[PDB]
């Protein structure tokens, strides 16, 4: 097929569209013994081109890359999410559905289907793989032959539209807690609030509304709360008809955050609504409570932080302020009102895609690990160039670079052992090697990355930009 030829298409954004498999790849230096699992990870990856002149990097369709690391070995597969989307295209020989979250731009034949590319998340949970969009129920893998089953509506209980992308797993029950925005049809302002069994059920879909439609794209979790920042990334129908992106920032219009309580029977009225001055931030690094007070650490920059859903009042992209930090939002339970109790910068270092060792959600998390933008490096060929960790209780900042010519995808936590302490265990995250045109997976001591990997994989297929990734160990994904 022919793509357009525009940068959504082209160099780092050529299309690949590899379904594949490769055993024990290449690589340097000693892939840990202790590794038997493997580590998901999903690049958007158009099937076809686009129905539009052009289109932009998260409206791909979701192709899933797993490596299997067992025995001092690394195996890669990759296999397509065949959603209905790509069922429908796939039959049709040609693109159906049009622009990024745009109904309008639809061919008719596929009106009311649903319109995930699951290209956002690769998640392990419940014996299944979970490829993930935040405008649809997700879909759902086999995570060993990573074969599509399809959908996962629960038999027709899930009420909601929307499944997030985001998912977390309470610790404690082991339950899966999501939401779902837009949860009664396209920018609409209800959103479902659900908890998932480890056995795949859906025991709780509570319905609330907030403040305001916008991208709801993460939030935290603490023992007894759903934490969810309204951040005025915002959309609309009218948008869509003016032939806009879907959503756009609006620097005018205040930040809220939201404290659910997590349980049955929670009413509008239980919901605790907390207010700032605006600002943005996407990912959360975790939450949790500490006496009176909620922690939200999240990514926070003084601006909008996607180009492509551009300021709605016309202001061109400000780099600079795109910026952002690791940021802990405070706010007290037992204070009156809806002041923050705290906005508390927590690194000068740039930083996003935040990551946690997973098994400390909602509690208080002395680690954490982020992709960091480290502007004074030199650059050879917004950039995300090194790995950075943050050890919260001695305030130690750790920093790998991946050199002048090439650039790093999310990192992702691995336990040395399941009674292991926290942050005792491995990073894995996909390097493109810019400059040769080939990508790596690097696997480090996570309590030591500023010494280097210990292993670099060769993976002799470009990979692309890559969202959402995360390890299962091989008893949870059939491969033990
Ligand atoms: C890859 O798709 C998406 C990614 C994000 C943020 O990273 C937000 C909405 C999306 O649809
Ligand atoms: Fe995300």
């Amino acid at each position: 097929a022919q793509f357009p030829n525009t940068p959504s298409f082209t160099g780092f954004n050529t299309p690949s569209r590899i379904e594949a498999d490769i055993a024990d790849l290449a690589h340097e230096g000693t892939i840990p013994q202790g590794l038997n699992g493997a580590f998901y990870r999903v690049q958007p990856d158009p099937q076809f081109p686009p129905r539009l002149d052009d289109d932009i990097a998260f409206n791909g369709d979701g192709m899933i890359t797993r490596f299997h690391i067992h025995d001092g070995q690394v195996d890669f597969r990759q296999r397509w999410a065949k959603t209905d989307k790509w069922k429908l295209e796939n039959a049709a020989g040609k693109a159906l559905f049009g622009a990024y979250r745009n109904p309008l731009t639809d061919d008719e034949a596929v009106k009311g289907e649903i319109r995930s590319t699951a290209n956002t998340n690769a998640f392990v949970f419940g014996g299944k793989l979970w490829a993930m969009k935040e405008d649809s129920p997700a879909l759902v893998m086999d995570p060993a032959t990573m074969e599509t089953f399809g959908f996962e509506k629960f038999g027709g209980k899930m009420t909601g539209q929307t499944f997030t992308a985001h998912p977390k797993v309470d610790p404690k029950t082991g339950n899966m807690v999501a939401i779902g925005y837009a949860a009664s049809g396209l920018c609409t302002d209800d959103v479902t609030y659900m908890e998932v069994s480890p056995e795949g059920e859906l025991v709780r879909e509570v319905w609330f509304k907030v403040p305001y439609y916008c991208m709801m794209h993460d939030f935290g979790i603490t023992e007894d709360y759903l934490v969810l920042h309204i951040v005025p990334s915002i959309g609309s129908w009218e948008r869509l008809e003016q032939g806009k992106p879907h959503f756009g920032f609006d620097t005018t219009m205040p930040v809220h955050l939201g404290i659910i309580p997590r349980r049955d029977g929670v009413r509008q009225e239980d919901i605790r609504w907390f207010t700032r001055d605006n600002c943005f931030a996407s990912h959360v690094l975790n939450a949790w409570q500490e006496g009176t007070k909620i922690h939200f650490v999240t990514c926070e920059a003084k601006n909008n932080m996607f180009p492509f859903f551009p300021d709605v009042h016309g202001a061109p992209f400000n780099g600079m302020e795109a910026m952002s930090h690791p940021t802990d939002w405070v706010v007290d339970m037992a204070s009156n009102g809806e002041d923050f109790a705290g906005i508390v910068k927590l690194s000068d270092t740039a930083a996003e895609f935040p990551r946690i060792d997973d098994r400390f959600t909602g509690q208080k998390t002395r680690h954490g690990w982020f992709l960091e933008m480290d502007m004074k490096r030199p650059v050879e060929l917004l950039l995300m160039n090194c790995l950075f960790h943050k050890d919260f209780e001695t305030g130690r900042e750790q920093h790998w670079w991946c050199g002048p010519v090439s650039s790093l995808q999310e990192p992702c936590f691995v336990p040395r052992a399941k009674d292991a302490p926290e942050g005792d265990g491995w990073i894995v995250q996909v390097c493109n090697r810019l400059e040769e045109q080939r990508s790596d997976l690097l696997i480090f001591d996570a309590l030591d990355i500023e010494k280097g990997p210990v292993a670099t994989v060769n993976i002799p297929i470009r990979l692309r930009f890559g969202l959402h990734g995360n390890w299962a160990n091989a008893d949870e994904i059939g491969l033990a």
